[PDB]
This record gives structure tokens, C-alpha cells and sequence, in this order.
């Protein structure tokens, strides 16, 4: 299992690049970390010369923490290179500094077309104490599904399966079909079912120590979604996948 | 990882039963095997009991196989279940029709969130792999569900990457063969030029296991359709 960090060395990645730092830590698993150099924004030389220090810095921090990692500088547009190095990783880690949850247009960029999911860290680090899965058994939810399970079972941590609808019925088969699914995956699971608006509920029921994993459609990486309000609003890791 | 083998029974079916069971023995994965009678009285009960007699036959096969395996006998519309199942599973494994893609298959393959793996019928071991990738993103996920399989199954894999400019087909290749080598697969990159279409039909043979990425409406499609071997597709 391959990690990619993309970091852009300020302050609110910071979350980020720790939070890839521990999870190739734990899982075991080797870690590319990338800035990118943003020719648009010579004096290039400056925007240059800070992205091998931010490397380094990130690098070493990683080698000590016994992390086999690589480095890597490039320059052009970041989604662009972000997006090209994702398809040599299994999981994509990004820093969350109006775009999609106000992540800014690059992270919004990475979102709509990563072939892998993306992890969405606080500037603030902290522990993974649990986890959450927001599912209606659609597509995104189902790979959203898929993704957590690895990670949940690698970390130990329990998952709240949430399931929103007008109909409790609809709710209790979507949320049992994922239960099933991390059980028969090793995963300890419990099924939330509720009604009212879904995002007050993931909101509410994710702390700062929970990792939360849902489904992103490009059709609903509009602004006012459900997955758009949580990731603006989102109190912890948030893991999303298309 | 969970393994959805759907058989009809026909002996069209034979390869995709024990592809399946072959590769749930051989990953120690539980094998979900399920069976749907296509209602669409009297037919009934026939149906019904055949679907029973094909399940219980996979059921014991796999057992004597020593694989952790469950049955299920589904009424409704083939396709419409295998997919609501096809949730629940991590790999879907059908038979290439009721000879090539037949109705259903192509319903499934076009509409799963998880790899299909279609099955010729007559049975078979994998002995090799291949993998057609273009860097899409169908490509990337064909990539990735190969490698777990062609590491468990202890197969080398042949990337096959396609194109006009050989500089672009080059980038193609290093790149998946980079991906399979960090997943411990060793893999060995084949650029060529040309049509990828036949070069692919043309390098797998019926032992080999083609990958490449389901199509979004092709060069998926001639594959498919033609495919001499095992394929498994993803999107």
C-alpha cells in the first residue's frame, strides 16, 4: 500500500503531512511525499528553493520516524502533478489550505478527479480514535465503504456505520449492508439509523479523534451538499473516494 | 476479500465455478455463490430446484475444496441482483454467457463497483497475466485490482501499453510496471505501437489472465468480446 503527501509547507498542512507521516508508520507502508512548485505564481528560484527545504524537512522527520519515504519536488500546476503521482498511490493525504469545502481550487481540483481516495487532515494534528461512514449504498459510498475497511482493520479502530432517509427501512438495510461488509472484513461495526439532515448528524457525531469516510460525487461537489458541509465543517480526518 | 461467483449452472458457467473456487481456495477468501431464477405456478418450482441443485453442487465442491462458502437463491432480475450483491463483495466472478459477452455479463460489467472477472467455459488454471494500461483512469483501476490478485496467485505480469508515440506509450508502461513492482509483482513492460486491440487478443492465451479497464461506452469492447482467456475488467 503506496501513501502520497501532498504538501504545500504552510502551517495548516501541517496536519497533513503528520497524519501520512503515522499512517505510513502504522500500516507499514512506504510514503512519497511531493511539493509542487507553482510555476504560474527568475524569482522562481525562491518559490523553488523553499520546496526542497520543505521537503527535507518533511523527509528527514519521516526517515527518523522510521517511515521508508522518497521526495520529490516538481514544477507546473499542483492538481496536475498531484493528480499524475496519485495513480502510483493507493492513498492520496492533503492539507486542507473558496473552492469545495473551502479547500481552496487545488485540493477542489485533486477532489473531482483522484483515481484514488483522498484523505482530508486538520491543520491541528491529533489521534485516531474511531472512525464514521457516512452510507446510502450509492457508488461513492460503496468505494468510500471499501477504502475505510484496509485502515479501520490496520489502526483498530471501530466504525459507526451512518445511514440518513425519510423512510427508516431504506436507512437500516443501507446501514446493515456496510455493517455486514466490515464484519466480514474484520472490522468492529455498529449501524446508525436516522432521519432528519445528515450532515448535522456526521457533524455532530465526529470529534476531533474520528476519522470520517464518505462518498464525494462529482455531482454533488457543488456547494451546499452533504459531503461539501461536513468536509467544510469536518471537526476531524475526513476520508472521501468517487 | 470476498469473492461473488454468480453461475447459472449452464455449462457456459463451468469456468467462471471454478475460476472461483480456484481462486478462493488459493487467496483462503470466503466464496459467496449465488444462483438467480429469472422469473420474467408451474415453471416455478422447476426453476427453483435446479437453482438449488446448482447451488448445492458449487456449495459441496467447494467444501470438499476446503473454502468457507455460502449459497444464495435469488428471484428477480439477473443483472439487478448481482449487482445489489456485487456491494457486498470485493470480487465478481460470471461466466462469459448464457461465446461471448451474453446479456447479463454485459449489464454487470458495465455497471459494477467492484472488478469483474469473466470466465471463459471451459475451466482452466491461470498460469500467466497480462495487463492492458493507458494511464486512464479505468486503466489505473484495472492496475490496481490486478496486483493483489497476480501477487496471490504468485504470476509475473505483462504490461502491455499502446500507441502512436512510443515516447507516451514508454511513460505508459514504466508507470504500471513501477506501481506492480512496489506491490511486490514483478511485472515486465511490452510497448508497442499499432492496434492494442489485437496485439492484446493476440498475447493472451487461454491460460493467461488479460486486465484492462472497463469501457465508459472500444477498445474495451473488442477485448470483451473477443477474449480467448480469462478477463477482468474494472472501471
Amino acid at each position: 500500500m503506496r501513501i502520497l503527501l501532498a504538501t504545500d509547507g504552510s502551517p495548516q498542512a501541517r496536519g497533513a503531512e503528520a497524519l501520512a507521516e503515522w499512517l505510513a508508520y502504522k500500516l507499514s507502508a512506504p510514503l512519497t511525499v511531493l511539493f509542487v512548485v507553482d510555476t504560474r505564481l527568475e524569482l522562481e528560484r525562491a518559490l523553488a528553493l523553499r520546496g526542497e527545504a520543505v521537503l527535507e524537512r518533511v523527509r528527514q522527520s519521516a526517515l527518523a520516524a522510521g517511515v521508508a519515504v522518497e521526495a520529490v519536488l516538481e514544477e507546473g500546476v499542483p492538481h496536475e502533478a498531484i493528480l499524475r503521482r496519485a495513480r502510483a498511490a493507493d492513498l492520496l493525504v492533503l492539507g486542507r489550505s473558496d473552492g469545495f469545502g473551502g479547500l481552496g481550487s487545488t485540493a477542489d481540483r485533486v477532489l473531482r478527479a483522484s483515481p484514488v481516495p483522498v484523505l482530508l487532515a486538520p491543520g491541528e494534528p491529533v489521534e485516531l480514535e474511531g472512525a464514521l461512514l457516512g452510507y446510502d449504498a450509492s457508488e461513492s459510498a460503496v468505494r468510500a465503504l471499501h477504502a475505510l475497511a484496509p485502515l479501520a482493520r490496520a489502526l483498530g479502530l471501530g466504525v459507526r456505520v451512518v445511514s440518513v432517509h425519510e423512510d427508516p427501512a431504506r436507512a437500516e438495510a443501507w446501514a446493515l449492508e456496510a455493517e455486514a461488509y466490515l464484519r466480514d472484513h474484520g472490522v468492529e461495526a455498529s449501524a446508525l439509523v436516522l432521519g432528519g439532515d445528515a450532515a448535522d448528524h456526521l457533524l455532530r457525531l465526529q470529534g476531533p479523534g474520528d476519522l470520517l469516510a464518505l462518498g464525494a460525487p462529482v455531482r454533488r461537489l457543488v456547494f451546499g451538499s452533504t459531503a461539501e458541509r461536513v468536509i467544510r465543517n469536518a471537526q476531524g480526518p475526513v476520508l472521501t473516494a468517487r
